[PDB]
């Protein structure tokens, strides 16, 4: 059950912007966005895809634990904190992308199109090549699919070990007060029309979980702060967070 509150479009108007926040009421099963449409219109998950990913390696094997080194390659790339060693914590917080492209390679296509699909993810199909496909072949997500995602990864629900899933949600872990928790994961997709950034995750309070996902046009970089910005201001507004 869905209701569309348009008056959320003044926080991306404001802002000279165009998107979607879609909000997820656990305790009351309710959803809230304010544009149906494009809630339900498919985009490249971009570094989004890294929950996923994340999931799959941990639980094949690929990746060890939260704590195993991915040595930097030393080739000079133009994002600095990416020239350097990462683990599975500083990798998604930096969005290290040459580091989940050698996890790809080494689940490889087949593992990756099977968990996909026990994943129910987005339109489950890897089409590309299997390094870059979340950021450049047919691979698709709406941001109602990544709500019904992110819930059976909050209640470890996902064809995954227990373990594993537990994993990705530590590192998902962006923000943390005496009010909420954030675990979540931005994206930033620029190889496809139209250029976009989202933010997915969810706010954990003391009686409910508050799960979201916003993508909105972001035709240069200089606007990727308002991705955690304007969904912070719906949030606010709908008395989610101080
Ligand atoms: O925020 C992310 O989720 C993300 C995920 C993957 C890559 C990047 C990225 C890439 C190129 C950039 C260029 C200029 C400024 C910032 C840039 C950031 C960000
Ligand atoms: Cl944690």
């Amino acid at each position: 059950e869905w209701q569309e509150n348009k008056s959320w479009n003044a926080h991306f108007t404001e802002h000279k912007s165009q998107g979607v926040v879609v909000l997820w009421n656990e305790n009351k099963q309710q959803g809230f966005t304010n544009n149906l449409k494009r809630a339900n219109q498919a985009f490249l998950p971009a570094s989004t895809f890294k929950i996923p990913n994340s999931l799959i390696a941990l639980d094949l094997g690929v990746v060890k634990d939260e704590h195993q080194v991915f040595k930097w390659d030393g080739q000079t790339r133009d994002i600095a904190t990416w020239n350097r060693d990462h683990n599975l914590i500083t990798a998604m917080k930096y969005s290290v992308v040459p580091v989940y492209q050698e996890f790809a390679r080494q689940i490889g296509e087949a593992r990756m199109s099977k968990m996909l699909h026990a994943f129910d993810y987005g339109n489950e199909d890897i089409s590309g090549n299997v390094d870059s496909f979340w950021l450049d072949g047919g691979i698709r997500i709406s941001a109602t699919e990544q709500i019904s995602f992110l819930r059976k990864l909050y209640h470890n629900k996902l064809h995954v070990s227990e373990r594993s899933q537990r994993i990705v949600k530590q590192a998902m872990l962006t923000e943390a007060n005496g009010d909420y928790i954030i675990r979540a994961k931005t994206g930033y997709s620029t190889r496809i029309e139209p250029k976009i950034g989202w933010w997915v995750g969810w706010v954990e309070l003391d009686d409910n979980v508050w799960f979201f996902a916003m993508n909105m046009d972001m035709p240069t970089s200089d606007g990727l702060g308002l991705r955690q910005a304007i969904t912070k201001e719906v949030l606010k507004q709908e008395k989610i967070i101080p």
